[PDB]
């Protein structure tokens, strides 16, 4: 009513008061400020450009939410040395909770992928595979580590009994094509479609073949009790083709690594066909549009990503867009204009995490990277048209029984009704946090828990803010619980969500443990 | 299984209202309560004791007095009746029916004379005949069929010749030919057969008549001193005359309901401004359908009941709604038809008149009206009501509007037997009523007076609380919560395994209502 | 704009541009008076109080434009009567051929019903049934005319056995309610536990029974010859159960009753079952609410008419509602409130047609009751909502490819895109005239037709205005459409539907013949 002339043109809500979605395009504008904090979790991979810790600290600044960390290059030694760095850069600001940030670690697998060798010149290194070039593909392991602008090995032995005469052969995500003009003993010889910068152990992928390959390698074990014992977040499953592949992850993990969250990978034609069951039984999904846009028709790609998203925001579960994102900024200060959009559009498709892959991994600008996607996000997320997007969502959705679910749906509306500036929520697992995430209030959820895991995990979901509160028990449970309120009003007054005379939507539960959040109320934010 | 298949659920899933309309099903029963409440005029066939414990039995919810017929004692002893037949049914908390008492007032309403041959005489108006109107106060017990007198005496100087006198609810015409000093000369334009003292309609023709005249004024003094409910006031023709009902309410009155009833063309001219001021509305189908033109009459009843339930404030159909059950067991299938359709515009009421005042049959009325709100009740589409409602409600920074908004939605996504509000006055009650839930509302308040009022909002089910306070406040709300969803039980409203939404304030006192539970109703007396 | 904002300001045109249906009603408003004419068809039982060539003259000039006979009452010579007078009254005003309006004529059939006899006295005549007397039902033949306040005869031979003692015998559509005390070689002996005025040949509905009666009895076969000889348009179909019986009337009406229009009543619970079935063999519907309202709980026949007109509307196929809708009128020269609000919400509802039974068959303002259908039919039209009807069948009806489906709805749209005064149709059966009513377009469908069955016909789809064409072809056939389409404009300008400056959106074929509909045409008035 009465917060101002001024609140009413801000954070797009001319737009969001549109009757119409048309007439919510027509309404946007490029002079409404963005006013609530960025809710899309920013995924940066991280590696050679990204690892040290002072680069770190610069980018949990830029707004880095989760790392992740690639199985398909380095080693586990590698990777425990990214790991130590992350968790020190992360620890550097814990010194007060006024700019502590959890950071989130995901483990990306190698899963059933076909991989060329390491160059002559080692992992770091690169060759030129030039256009008309003859360019042999070899499974003698002998080119293993060996490989150069001639001569490519590939870790897939059974490669020239599956490749046809006239077929392609592609490398990184479809970067480079061979055709195949010859078959014999020493492998298959080819001539080159399309050139360009080789590098190590790049990504194959093979038209007009169905290569059956395990799911889970010995090494692909080894990678996730590597992920169990240093009590990553959160495993990026690659080329997840069906529901037995995430149990088979599901079970390698054993109930040690129960609490590991499984985000699978849609990387392929049958991982599409199969989203459904795959999704079910996945704790949310990354539309993986590398391999998934050399594996199908490029331009089919937007169609596979639309929907995924769409269907995953019904499932009320995470959903992440990844590759290729802002990718000239692996050489460039600025995105394309394609770059912005893309970045946008994933944002109002209805992803919940957008992520950087080579950008942060191996770039000249990691930091400008997660800059661009923060900023992008943050005008993203004030353009959500939400009053089409929550009555679509009541339409759509099942009825419910759960509290959890009941009191979520209530405390969202709530927020709009008063333009609350954020939702105070209590959760162990993340699990209530999440529940509102699924409606998309423009107000922060603000989650306060006590695992430090779950403050890490809760960033898969557009929106939850995490606080790990650090205090022990009070005597008297509702006096802890109250505490725990207090204390998510006060960082949300110190970081800026808040100020004096603001509402807030608080959710609590009756009980201790999970599964009793069935309480919303609303609160004036005062000064003690 | 079952469950899916009552309460029009079917219906209810429809796309569209035209799909909704195509799943109405007349073997799907209702469950829920009747919460469109019923108003019965009393008078001679409904004031005996008995007669009043079988109407309270059939479903009546507020006694009518109208004011336009009898003495103030006869209407005193009414009250009294109505009051022994409620409390007879005291000494069982749990199930007892409070009764609101409205008084109607008899306003600026012109009658005829008595007749010659005295009040159970009746003369034959003929058409093409000459009868003179006057206000000679000799012919005042000496009407003819030749001569009528009538007891507006500014009458003679106000009716222009061409001007139209209808007598008896519009079935007689009179037209003036001459005004002379014996007063209207007139022709019959259509005739029949007339009684003693019938109401007289003056239609294009402005009156002089007050407001409140001095009956009126006694009336109101009455009303106050008898501890009435509710005043429908008859003729409101601008906001000046509800504030002049107030007025003379005296600080003695504040709390007494005002219900404007719109009777004329000014009225609903003038109906904004008159809803402003009023507590809520009438539409007085009987002196309307007189007033304007009969085939009008349903724009007027769907615009006000519309504009109402637009501005969260209550509606009462009323008049002929079953009339012929006057002297039948069984009414007509317009009759039904009328009922229904009231509950599908919006109606927070509906009202019987003569049908329990004077007919053969009040019990049977009162039943009949009972069966159809239910069935009509079940059949509103809620999924396209409640979207509307939702959206032209304004934004708030007042909690009890905020909360009451997020336990509506909550109720629809769990499709939750019942919310339970606490209230001391029915504020908190009717901001949940205006949003129009399937739910029922179940209201607690140890306001006996409230408990009567919240009667004109629908899906309001009052239960009188008459414990003595807790000495910890907390416990007493509990207890207050907990009598809510045990009385919900007895009445059938709740059963085991239901979900319910609790409403509750923050501290004691009206106007801090900000908490929202979900709870489920267990076989055990203390719910969680 | 140039319509002059007083065009916008009748007709509910506020309420029409509403966003929303709650704005809608809020918006609707009694200052603002209709000006579209009056779309929803009047049936008229004829009986007693409109048998004389001058009262059906002047309840044809009040807007009756069918007309009802109840073949449960009187005999064939007795309706043949009613039809000469009929038809005399309607062309009477054969005089100005624009001002001449068709009048459909609907043979209503007896059907598996069971009915009381005559009473001493004759068909005229009336007693009281005195609550708490007792009054035998009996199946004797010596009572078939000779019943009274004490021995009232039943048509049903075996009644004896389906009802037990106990049980309830209601008569005519549940006025009276008997109780079965004793059962015994007379009959039944009840006790009346509701009592009222009987007349002679009564409907008896009996709860918790089942009955086996053939679906066309001797006198049904009887009386669809009848309907076929004497040139019906409409057969309503009474106590229509299952698509069979549908098919054993269209089976009866014969090679020579092809093109008469059933309308299937839907009175009892079996019915309303097997509605899908029925509508699917079906003209169209009849919810008769008198059966069906004591066959059913009183308080559920609403459901029912909702459900029902939902279903016609979306089969583009005509519904009437029946039944009790001014009941008042039979004795009073003004309606209850009820009534008005019943007329009104039948329309609001859908209905394609409302009828009107004992008030004008018996009662005393048969004029006067049609005269008040008419208005509130009128008022009601205006306030439909016809942003969200239009939207929700376009979502809700199949894809087509049939050219005259895909010509109607351009139609109707480009109809409400210029605001057009009519929509101007040729048709032999009135089949494309129908298509267009089906979207409820506020244009009057103006339907030229050669065919003076069709022109009658057509008065069961809502917004039909049928114009008889009386000329012979033309040399060039193209001539001849050209010729009808003038006709059309001509007529609706004389008759006040066009002024010079109205659009008029017309509709065509490419060749003679039915069922080649495939034009519409944007048209300026001209001269
Ligand atoms: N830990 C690392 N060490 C060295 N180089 C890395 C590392 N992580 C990523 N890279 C480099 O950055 C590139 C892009 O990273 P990205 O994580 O998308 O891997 P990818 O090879 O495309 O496989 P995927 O299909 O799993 O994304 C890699 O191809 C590799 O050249
Ligand atoms: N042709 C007629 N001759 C004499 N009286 C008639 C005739 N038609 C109708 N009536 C009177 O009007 C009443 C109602 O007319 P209506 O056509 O509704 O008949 P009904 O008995 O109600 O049977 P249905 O169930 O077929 O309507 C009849 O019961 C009868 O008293
Ligand atoms: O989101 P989750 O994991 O279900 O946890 C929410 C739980 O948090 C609480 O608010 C607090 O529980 P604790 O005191 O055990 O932290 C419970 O009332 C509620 O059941
Ligand atoms: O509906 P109202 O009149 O505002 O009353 C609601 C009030 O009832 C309560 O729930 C209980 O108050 P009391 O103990 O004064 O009855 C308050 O917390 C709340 O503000
Ligand atoms: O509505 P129906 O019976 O299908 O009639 C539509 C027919 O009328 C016409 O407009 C004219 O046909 P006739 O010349 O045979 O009268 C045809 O073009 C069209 O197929
Ligand atoms: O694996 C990925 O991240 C991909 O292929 O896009
Ligand atoms: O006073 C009334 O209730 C009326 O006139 O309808
Ligand atoms: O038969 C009828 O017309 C009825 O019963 O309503
Ligand atoms: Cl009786
Ligand atoms: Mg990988
Ligand atoms: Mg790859
Ligand atoms: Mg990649
Ligand atoms: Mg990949
Ligand atoms: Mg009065
Ligand atoms: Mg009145
Ligand atoms: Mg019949
Ligand atoms: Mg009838
Ligand atoms: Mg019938």
């Amino acid at each position: 009513q009465e917060l101002g002339t001024a609140f009413f043109q801000q954070q797009q809500l001319p737009a969001a008061m549109a009757d119409t979605f048309l007439e919510h395009l027509c309404l946007l504008d490029i002079d409404s400020q963005p006013v609530a904090a960025r809710s899309t979790s920013i995924i940066a991979t991280i590696g050679p450009a990204s690892r040290s810790v002072d680069r770190l600290k610069e980018m949990i600044k830029a707004g880095m939410n989760i790392a992740r960390l690639n199985f398909s290059h380095g080693s586990h030694e590698y990777h425990a040395e990214s790991i130590a760095n992350i968790r020190e850069a992360t620890e550097s600001f814990a010194t007060s909770p006024l700019s502590y940030r959890p950071v989130a670690i995901a483990l990306d697998t190698k899963g059933p992928e076909i991989r060329t060798g390491v160059l002559q010149g080692g992992p770091e290194s690169e060759v030129e595979i030039v256009k008309g070039s003859q360019v042999l593909v070899t499974v003698d392991p002998k080119f293993q580590t060996r490989g150069d602008a001639k001569t490519v090995w590939v870790d897939y032995h059974n490669i020239t009994r599956v490749v046809a005469v006239g077929g392609r052969i592609y490398i990184d995500d479809g970067l480079i094509s061979l055709v195949v003009q010859k078959i014999g003993p020493e492998g298959l010889v080819t001539e080159v479609e399309h050139g360009g910068i080789l590098g190590s152990r790049k990504g194959v992928n093979l038209p007009n073949t169905e290569v059956d390959l395990p799911g889970l390698s010995e090494q692909d074990l080894l990678d996730l009790r590597f992920g169990v014992q240093h009590n990553v977040d959160i495993i990026f499953a690659s080329f997840v083709r069906k529901a037995s592949d995430v149990l088979a992850v599901r079970d390698a993990l054993g109930p040690e690594g129960q609490n590991i969250k499984i985000i699978s990978k849609i990387e392929n034609h049958e991982g599409v066909k199969k989203f459904d069951e795959i999704l079910e039984v996945s704790d949310g999904i990354m539309v993986a549009r590398g391999d998934l846009g050399i594996e199908i028709p490029a331009e089919k790609v937007f169609l596979a990503q639309k929907m995924m998203i769409g269907r995953c925001n019904l499932a009320g579960k995470p959903v992440v867009c990844a590759t290729q994102m802002l990718e000239s900024m692996i050489t460039k200060a600025r995105p394309t204009r394609a770059e912005t959009s893309d970045v946008a559009n994933a944002v109002l498709d209805g992803a919940d995490c957008i992520m950087l892959s080579g950008e942060t991994a191996k770039g000249s600008f990691p930091v400008e990277a997660v800059m661009m996607q923060h900023a992008i996000a943050r005008e993203a997320e004030a353009a959500v048209y939400h009053r089409q997007l929550f009555e679509e969502l009541r339409r759509a959705a099942p009825l419910s029984r759960d509290p959890t679910e009941v009191t979520a749906i209530g405390a969202v509306e709530a927020s709009f009704k008063c333009c609350a500036a954020a939702i105070i929520v209590l959760t162990k697992t993340g699990r209530s946090a999440q529940l509102l995430s699924q409606y998309r209030p423009r107000a922060a959820v603000i989650a306060v828990t006590r695992s430090a895991q779950a403050a890490r995990q809760v960033h898969l979901s557009r929106g939850v803010f995490p606080l790990l509160y650090r205090e022990p028990p009070e005597a008297i449970w509702a006096d802890d619980v109250d505490r725990r309120v207090q204390f998510g009003i006060e960082s949300g007054k110190l970081r800026g969500f808040l100020r004096v005379g603001d509402l807030v939507i608080v959710v609590t539960g009756w009980r201790p443990g999970s599964g009793y959040t069935n309480i919303m109320r609303v609160l004036s934010v005062s000064h003690h």
